[PDB]
């Protein structure tokens, strides 16, 4: 039926030329067509966010801060009609939707207060006539590429901070569900924001290698897969960019042998199996008594083509000779007796599963954390005031909830040393975003002398 | 001929095998000999840093603050000593020399505050018997190489820090002029420092090798030539270690039409024949011309050099001034090997360009260094050129203290000659790891001795 | 400007940086303007 | 109207000679633009 | 101790493309005349501020 448009220089621009299609499941009926973009068409938005910078750059303060103002209005004011327009495309409980969308707000709301944290400092004759300041810039031309779950929150995680501190944004957002992007683009455009200060520009891997190719673009961010990110990584730092990636892991938890059985089993089953949890996909236990206890109460609970994928995940892990304690065949499945060696360790899975990881040290198991690509949630389980303590110190994973769960509703590694955080507290980890998006600047300077100002000595 | 010994674990090694001369390079003598060490050397210091460690971790703050800050007095006490071990192995200036010391100094004061602001909150009850707190905590055992230039304050801008926050250390220091900078390793164990916090182990290429090998070490910091910087910033990372490397590099002026040519004939001079600066970018020929008409007379004052000299006119660029100091090209262009490979000594090129936008984005295009200048009139070009060139160091008409050029690899970026409380929180961030605790202990209904394990 | 009954407010129009300099520390009226017009919609001296 | 103290504290009648010895300003900049930087736009 | 109290304010973009700033600065030649009683404080009380 309906085509959707990419939103270049302003306007929303009509591409014909490769196209996809999105769905929505649960119908699978396909409800829209998508422009996969040419080298060309990037190069459109690309001159677009190019010639719109040097303005924008310039622009007050306070008139950016008024644009984000209005901007989290309206965004508030169609909060209806964008849930809406999320889980028709990505398939998820109004409900969810619309808590993601709070969180896209929240990060609004701290970028609208970016420009007070940037102000940089004056000094009159530092040295004879000679003047000195210091100041935080933008640094150019900047551009995001965001994932299939979240179309609302990871972009206005990224763009609005971007932008606020006085950048311009290329957003290539997924092919999957890119309609409700958009419509919060076009809601910055009604705001106020001007022409090519931000762009959507829809399409696949052509797309981002166009932006990763690009020598105008400054910055690269990314959130998705994990071999996806890594490219970026290597082949945007590669070419001199700033590259900020996170990429999907495994959350893993600690279980010590004192553990409250009934608060872990409570943790893990609201994490693996019951967007509004915790994250976690593999339970490292201390020794078999309590592997072979957390079994005993986890299997009577988890009674509550595309396929092939999962089948063959399984049929993989039972190969290669973990115990299959419940197979899901999807729902609830169940691995007992896995090893790092093994494909179901190394290999991420979309679905309610489980691997319980044996082990018989906590150096042990927090060896085992920190040697994967670590992700951005850990717990452990424990009476102990002397292992958790330790726990905390040694393990490198940032958040760790001693018998408690973490608001980290999807597993990410962070790439390089352009780090941020994408469920901490946006007012602790917001600065991190701050110094991705700008450059340091410290100016030294005089106006060397004339003996006399003649009208000779200028020009016509 | 003496020898010099290795600090690991808090007492010195003399290790005997592959072995190089230390020379005095205003006598031409060789005085002393350094012990190039092997993997089981290092490995030494690995496991001696590995266990300090955990107690030094734990240490108060404040105990930290304190061994720091005798360690800045018995360097302001033994200064004379230090000095006459740079300049002896080094060859410079005595009051260059204690300059750089003083330098150090300011590293090192800079280091006994880190601790204060390196303290985080709690909140008892952020929910029903849930406590939070968030932390800065140290990151483990980490390394440092070090050049031949500055022996004295490029290790105290690395590893005053790093252990001010909690780390253990192990610094690799140029085989060159090692003496200075273990005599200050001394002092520091002298303060009070424990055993194995800070360990120096000389070597070459094997030594780097094995601390970038070394599974153990979670940080790598390195000051030295761009192609070791690139070596050790890729093999680095690609092993998960954070590296911070500063690669030598190109500094570069911009002469505008209307610059006054007496003024930045002045920084040029200064810089070449103070500030680096190695190339001057030149908007239109008629300045360009002028330019090299006011150096001329101005300058007149290793088999590297010949070869660098000689692919310059081979490619086509204009011998102006030959040296063979005081060396001048004109007509040069990023392609000639002359501006990507960088030289020792006393070498200016000047690049014609017909535009401020392409003089700005040759110099963001390439390997940008530390500092940079434009000369001009114009406040509309020096407002852009601060606005758009990617250099952290601007001045306009005048010159920056910046004596050495070096480009940052990475996202883990330090300045090495900036303002130490402008820049010191990003090593800080380099050497620390942030945490977020949430802690519950689950409650019991009654605690009778039952509950509890014998 | 400076040796008569000066106002409040006055500007110069340039592009060089060190004639505007000169010209905001010397001129003596209190609001300066380089480039720019200044929001003083009637000219007064001040006396006392 | 220039009034000073003799013989109050200095930290409280102070800035009333700070006043008398010193004149306020206030400077609004703005460095108007050029389409285009080549040399053929700045001078001999 | 007064050029501490005598820094003045900086900010970049006021408007577009705008800086503004203030200072306080000097008047220029300035002249004390001094009486019979204190030669050595009335003079001290003048020019040095
Ligand atoms: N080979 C590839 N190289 C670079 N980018 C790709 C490649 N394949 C897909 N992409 C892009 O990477 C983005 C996200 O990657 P992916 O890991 O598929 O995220 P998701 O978790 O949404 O499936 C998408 O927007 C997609 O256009
Ligand atoms: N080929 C190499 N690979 C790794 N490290 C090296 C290599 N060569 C030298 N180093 C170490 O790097 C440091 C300085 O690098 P270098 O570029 O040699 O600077 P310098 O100008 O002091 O020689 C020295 O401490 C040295 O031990």
């Amino acid at each position: 039926m309906t085509l959707i448009k990419h939103l270049i220089g302003g306007e929303l621009i009509a591409d014909t030329g490769r196209t996809a299609d999105v769905f929505n499941p649960s119908t699978g009926e396909a409800v829209r067509k998508v422009p996969l973009a040419d080298r060309e068409t990037m190069q459109q938005a690309i001159d677009a966010a190019k010639a719109a910078f040097p303005a924008w750059r310039n622009t007050p303060p306070a008139k950016r801060a008024q644009v984000l103002f209005r901007f989290k209005q309206l965004l508030e004011a169609n909060e209806e009609r964008i849930v809406k327009l999320i889980s028709e495309e990505h398939g998820k409980t109004i409900e969810d939707a619309a808590g993601e969308l709070k969180r896209g707000i929240e990060n609004v709301e701290y970028a609208t207060a970016a420009p007070e944290i940037l102000k940089g400092e004056y000094s009159r004759n530092v040295g004879p006539n000679i003047d000195a300041w210091s100041d935080f810039q933008p640094i150019g031309v900047v551009a995001g590429i965001t994932p299939f779950n979240f179309p609302a929150m990871v972009p206005l995680w990224m763009y609005p901070l971007a932008i606020a501190c006085g950048n311009t944004f290329i957003l290539k957002p997924s092919e999957r569900d890119p309609s409700s992007t958009l419509l919060i683009a076009e809601l910055f455009h009604e705001a106020g924001l001007p022409k090519g200060v931000l762009n959507v520009v829809h399409g696949d891997k052509g797309a981002v290698d166009a932006l990763i190719e690009a020598p105008e673009v400054k910055a690269l961010s990314f959130v998705g897969s994990t071999p996806i990110a890594e490219y970026i990584y290597s082949e945007g730092t590669k070419r001199g960019k700033r590259v900020q990636a996170l990429g999907g892991a495994k959350n893993h938890a600690v279980l010590m042998p004192d553990a409250d059985l009934d608060n872990a089993v409570s943790a893990l089953m609201g994490a693996a199996y019951g967007e509004r949890c915790m994250a976690i996909s593999v339970a490292v236990c201390v020794g078999d008594q309590i592997a072979d206890a957390l079994v005993q109460k986890l299997v009577p609970q988890i009674k509550g083509a595309a396929r092939d994928k999962v089948t063959g995940y399984i049929d993989t892990g039972v190969a290669q000779g973990a115990e299959l304690v419940v197979d899901g065949r999807l729902g609830g499945t169940l691995f007992d007796r896995v090893t790092p060696e093994m494909t179901i360790y190394k290999e991420e899975i979309f679905g309610p599963v489980l691997c319980i990881v044996r082990v018989n040290s906590l150096e042990e198991a927090m060896q085992l954390i920190n040697d994967h690509e670590y992700g951005n949630g850990t717990c452990i389980f424990t009476r102990d005031g002397e292992a958790a303590r330790l726990f905390c110190d040694e393990i490198e994973v940032g958040m760790v909830g001693v018998n408690v769960p973490l608001p980290v509703p999807v597993a990410y590694h962070s790439f390089g040393g352009w780090k941020r955080s994408l469920f901490g507290d946006l007012h602790a980890y917001g600065p991190d975003g701050v110094r991705f998006y700008t450059k340091r600047k410290a100016i030294t300077q005089r106006w060397p002398q004339r003996k006399s100002h003649e009208a000779a000595q200028f020009a016509f």
